[PDB]
DNA sequence: CAAGTGGCGCATAAGTATCAAAATAAGCCACTTGTTGTTGTTCTCTGGTTCACGC
């Protein structure tokens, strides 16, 4: 679906990456986000710089993404 | 000015859940070499050297 589609599009080079996510927490340190092809960035989804894996992000709740094996000791 | 609060959400998170695809031991049986156990047999040891002793 969505998943591997934006996924297929990121290893692509379609879309460029924005590391800074502007975040007071350490999750953003090591995560950043997908930019569509006309700079705005996209909805619900992360981007890993370490692992580059693409997760679902929730605004509610960001306890899952701690839970991330490259961010096991960090 | 400055020590005291709400507020605007607010980006975070220690909690909870269920939906999958895997990583493991349990009870049994194969079966082939090597390996341990009673329960028999078979050959010596002690029968004994001279003194009390009366007959
Ligand atoms: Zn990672």
């Amino acid at each position: 679906m969505d998943n591997l589609e934006v996924k297929a599009k990121i290893n692509q080079g379609l879309y460029k990456i924005t590391p800074r996510h502007k975040g007071t927490s350490f999750i953003w340190n090591v995560l950043a986000d997908i930019q569509k092809e006309d700079d705005t960035l996209v909805e619900g989804w992360v981007f890993c710089r370490k692992c580059e894996k693409v997760l679902k992000y929730t605004t509610r709740q960001t306890s899952n993404l701690c839970r991330h094996k490259c961010c096991a000791s960090l």
